[PDB]
């Protein structure tokens, strides 16, 4: 395989492989929809105050560590790249944003062609981002189960975006239904390496054969939903629905298995959290930064530790938050 | 009935009620999905190329005495403002600029309540749009059929809006359907007056019956889709099931239908045409455009003409084109 350049796109421009550093993978610094945040920004109280919010956190996790975060808020999750690029260089966390659809596309995309799709997800790649000139360092893809006829193209021409490109694709799983493999039939279908896929909220089922089947292929394992637990809101049915009852400790501990399977390559680990969040029920932000006031810093402040503790080498969570995120982002053609 | 200030907004600011002039009720710059305009704009060539396509088609409905648009393009419909406000200064035609919720409200819309809903709409008629200070003059929403949960909320919201405002309802019906009676009864539940309300695309059908009972209870009727035919295009699926198989002619007949059971004063005129329309198939704008060269003028040029010839006195169109669009926009609010 090459490489087209070794460096990773940041809303702040690119930045060299080792800039990087310690990174989390899967967060999002507000999950919204397409134009909402711009239309409605009262939601969040205001522009300003979730871009506050948002350079608070962006420095909590800084502080312990953090140099970077992938946004893999995608058009659909009202990803605003103005927005990243503004609480990135305050905070000065380097932010990789992401092209691709999630589970909410508007009918401008739904009706769209695998071809015509590919092209979308190629020019936030290459050109830009609206007509920011940033440009999207990972594809972010989607599916809640079998995959819907929409979602089947959204997986196709984001394998061929990747394969052109060399940026790895990330995707969201109904991780129970094993979502993983089908979206592995397809991506391989295409000819993409495994190497240039991540299986998103890996962590959100137990099955430790599912996910080493597909770490044994090659593909990289999400587990970065680990501070994401209802335990206590039993009470709370929307809560309950969102953040599963298993918890942080339990999602943690998937890591050490799969470092103990062999598999410490090919884990990345985030904790999938947010700042705004009005794709959901009103009021689930102030239920999740309850749950995990930490937010982003979660990871580093809570799960690093716990998992050293466990038994698992310093030098193993080095390789995991730092190496194998660098290796992931790198810009990677298939050998022709 | 009470003014507000007897001014209309559009996307240049207000303008007295006489300025409004010959003015077309539902129509579109560009029919597509929030964001979408600013993320993918060369899914309709070039930004650039829409907004000289459209100043084309203004000025040309211009010098065929179109004063006035209504742009009935809501958030999600993928209205764009900023596009709205330099095509209106460029072709020197008032627009103006709707608030509500058409069929493609993404997840950050469907999950909100009555009240929320509301707030967004008043906020975009008092505040304005986004941080434009652009204020909506009219209340956009939908049903095809009979209303699904979400849409009595926008139905509802729609109409707490407009009494707090003075500014009209106009509407989306699965007009053969019907739902301009269930629309009616959801708005008078509301305790809004009829004449604050326009049942759109209500030449979508023939019951001639259903039209009548609503104008008779004060609703304003909008035969909006003149120019949709489809009639030469039968190998043209998708064309075929948008635009109908039904001629101009007999959709502007039931202007002379309506004038002659009585109505004169409750029906608007329209030709719910776009310059560019990505909500759908690719290429329907060639399609369409095929069909009608004439865009917006088609009222203008072909309709007028045709009712002079059938019999409808000239006085009596220069009141369904000025007089009736003039009174619905107009914010009136209900009697202290
Ligand atoms: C390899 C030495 O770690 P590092 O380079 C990056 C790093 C910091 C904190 C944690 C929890 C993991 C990784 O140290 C910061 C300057
Ligand atoms: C008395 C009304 O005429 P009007 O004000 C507006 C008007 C112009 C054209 C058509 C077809 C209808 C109405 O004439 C333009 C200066
Ligand atoms: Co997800
Ligand atoms: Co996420
Ligand atoms: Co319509
Ligand atoms: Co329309
Ligand atoms: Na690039
Ligand atoms: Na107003």
């Amino acid at each position: 395989s090459i490489g087209t350049g070794d460096r990773i796109n940041t809303v702040r421009g690119p930045i060299t492989i080792s800039e990087a550093g310690f990174t989390l993978t899967h967060e999002h610094i507000c999950g919204s929809s397409a134009g909402f945040l711009r239309a409605w920004p009262e939601f969040f109280g205001s522009r300003k105050a979730l871009a506050e919010k948002a350079v608070r956190g962006l420095r909590r996790a800084r502080a312990a560590g953090v140099r970077t975060i992938v946004d893999v808020s995608t058009f659909d999750i009202g990803r605003d790249v103005s927005l990243l690029a503004e609480v990135s260089r305050a905070a000065d966390v380097h932010i990789v944003a992401a092209t691709g659809l999630w589970f909410d596309p508007p009918l401008s995309m739904r009706l769209r062609s695998v071809e015509e799709l590919t092209q979308f997800f190629l020019r936030e790649i290459q050109y830009g981002i609206e007509d920011t000139g940033i440009r999207a360092g990972i594809i972010k893809v989607a599916t809640t189960g079998k995959a819907t006829p929409f979602q089947e193209l959204v997986l196709k021409a984001a394998a061929r975006a990747s394969l052109a490109t060399g940026v790895p694709v990330t995707t969201h799983t109904a991780a129970s239904q094993r979502d993983g493999e089908q979206q592995a039939a397809i991506f391989e279908s295409e000819g993409l390496s495994p190497s240039r896929v991540c299986i998103g909220h890996s962590d959100d089922t137990d099955d430790l054969s599912y996910l080493t089947a597909l770490a044994a292929r090659g593909y990289l394992i999400g587990l970065d939903r680990i501070p994401h637990s209802a335990i206590g809101l039993e009470d709370n049915a929307s809560a309950s629905a969102l953040l599963g009852i298993r918890s942080w400790q339990t999602r943690a501990l998937l890591i050490k298995a799969l470092i103990d399977q062999g598999y410490m390559k090919q884990i990345l680990v985030s904790n999938d959290w947010l700042f705004g969040f009005s794709s959901y029920v009103t009021n689930i932000m102030d239920v999740m930064d309850r749950v995990n006031p930490d937010g982003m810093a979660f990871i580093p402040l809570r799960v690093i530790p716990f998992l050293r503790e466990k038994g698992v080498p310093q030098e193993t969570l080095a390789g995991i938050t730092v190496t194998n995120p660098a290796r992931f982002l790198s810009p990677t053609l298939r050998a022709s």
